[PDB]
């Protein structure tokens, strides 16, 4: 039977638009999903989308014969500086499939063996920072995790050191990138974007785009000039040819890919590490089990690629953190053709869906009644998880190309953190999830007591 779709409260001619005029729109949409269920319509002047929350419907949304990736307005604003890089391109753009084919082998699990040493370089810098704190000091967790992930992507992406652990004020590139991302997200809630109050925003935005383009174009040009071969993604992109077209990426698209790796990877990955450490300090028995694994496996001063692969419980901790607070919390799809969703909701060609990942990850028909509990052991037998129940890295050919990189990074770093320190939730921190591009536990702080194990 065709079913009428629920809709949240309306504001006359503004329809549902004012519901997203909030500091925490994803958390607001999760509460609407709690009230309305697995699907609801969201209307604004000149647009409609449908928010999906159940595995039953998201399994169908994930059918690539029926639905393709849509660029959300969020992605369209980011496209002003990420261009036709992989994250902000339509599947049908020539540069999407070309870059996908060229870059997939450079992002495989096997390829992580080549990035491992660079990841260890930055991870050791984090450990040494914390070893060097005085008794009276604490750790700003998301702040340090972001220094780590930015620097790791910079070193593995284009052999560039942002030297974030040497600074209070980030490298100008990072200052410009973070300010451009802030501006792109701020434009989602901006009613009068041509008001003169935004003249400075528009000028600063063009300045920040030029800062990013100028540095990355220079490093590409420096690399081509020198002929130097490194273990970075820039080497792979300069050397690569798409088997289909037989073409390489041009220098402009290479620049957009480098900017994209930093944008797509830095705050998702640092949020994952921040939420994982938050859940560990709030669940001491889970922290103890993860710390026992780190001590048994990481028997050398420097972790190896093989040792990171044997941090199985650490991997389960990270998957459980992605279950509860996936740091890229939504993605957008469009209907390729007229179709019926779930035997109940007719859609026309071009109709849009939003996947509300945190709500999917709370589907009690999949996970059971204990969905709010942090229980990594629920990932012990993953073959038992029904299709499309767990989607922190998106879907299909448009899924996260960085998934293996992010998880190798996060497993290495969390393993080293748990080997080298005991952690104290010294403030009894109250979770406050700040929403920007990403989700993070705002103001999460801990104290780290060294186990005095040499590097
Ligand atoms: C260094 C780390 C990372 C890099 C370099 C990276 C890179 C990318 C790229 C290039 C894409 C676009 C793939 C394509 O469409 O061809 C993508 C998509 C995505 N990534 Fe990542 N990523 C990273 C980490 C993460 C993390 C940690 C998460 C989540 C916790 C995440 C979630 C996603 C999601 C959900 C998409 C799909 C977006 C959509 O459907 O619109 N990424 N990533
Ligand atoms: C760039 C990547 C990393 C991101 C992807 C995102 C996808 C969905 C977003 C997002 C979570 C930010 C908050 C709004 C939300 C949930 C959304 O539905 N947004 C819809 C609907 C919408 C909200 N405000 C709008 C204003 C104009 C047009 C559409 C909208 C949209 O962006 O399309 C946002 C975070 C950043
Ligand atoms: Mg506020």
């Amino acid at each position: 039977t065709i079913k009428e779709m629920p809709q949240p409260k309306t504001f006359g001619e503004l329809k549902n638009l004012p519901l997203l005029n909030t500091d925490k729109p994803v958390q607001a949409l999760m509460k609407i999903a709690d009230e309305l269920g697995e699907i609801f319509k969201f209307e604004a002047p000149g647009r409609v989308t449908r928010y999906l929350s159940s595995q039953r419907l998201i399994k169908e949304a994930c059918d690539e014969s029926r639905f393709d990736k849509n660029l959300s307005q969020a992605l369209k604003f980011v496209r002003d500086f990420a261009g036709d890089g992989l994250f902000t391109s339509w599947t049908h753009e020539k540069n999407w499939k070309k870059a996908h084919n060229i870059l997939l082998p450079s992002f495989s699990q096997q390829a992580m063996k080549g990035y491992h040493a660079m990841m260890v370089d930055i991870a050791v810098q984090l450990v040494q920072k914390w070893e060097r704190l005085n008794a009276d000091e604490h750790i700003e967790v998301p702040e340090d995790m972001t220094r780590l992930t930015l620097d790791t992507i910079g070193l593995c992406g284009f052999n560039y050191r942002f030297n974030s652990f040497y600074r209070d004020q980030p490298h100008p590139f990072i200052t410009s990138m973070v300010r451009a991302l802030d501006e792109a997200m701020n434009k989602l809630q901006r009613a009068n974007p041509d008001d003169p109050a935004y003249d400075e925003n528009k000028r600063q935005f063009q300045e920040d785009i030029k800062v990013m383009n100028d540095l990355v174009d220079k490093i590409i040009a420096d690399r081509k000039a020198s002929g130097e071969q490194s273990d970075d993604l820039l080497t792979h992109m300069l050397n690569g040819k798409d088997p289909e077209t037989g073409e390489p990426l041009d220098d402009e698209n290479i620049r957009y890919q480098i900017i994209t790796f930093l944008i797509a990877g830095h705050e998702t990955t640092s949020g994952l590490l921040s939420f994982a450490l938050y859940f560990l300090v709030k669940n001491p028995h889970v922290l103890q089990k993860a710390a026992e694994e780190a001590a048994r496996v990481l028997v050398d001063p420097v972790p190896s690629y093989k040792q990171v692969k044997q941090l199985k419980y650490v991997g389960m901790v990270l998957n459980e953190a992605l279950r509860l607070w996936p740091t890229a919390p939504a993605f957008s799809l469009y209907a390729k053709e007229d179709t019926v969703l779930g035997g109940e909701y007719p859609l026309e060609k071009g109709d849009e869906l939003m996947v509300l990942i945190p709500q999917l990850h709370r589907d009690k028909t999949i996970w059971g009644d204990d969905v709010e509990e942090f229980r990594p052991e629920r990932f012990e037998n993953p073959s038992a998880i029904p299709q499309h129940a767990f989607k922190p890295f998106g879907n299909g050919q448009r899924a996260c190309i960085g998934q293996q990189f992010a998880l190798h990074e996060a497993t290495l770093v969390l393993g080293m953190m748990l080997k080298h320190f005991d952690f104290e939730d010294h403030t009894n921190y109250e979770l406050d999830i700040k929403e920007t591009l990403t989700l993070k536990p705002e103001g999460f702080v801990v104290k780290a007591k060294s186990k005095k194990i040499p590097l």
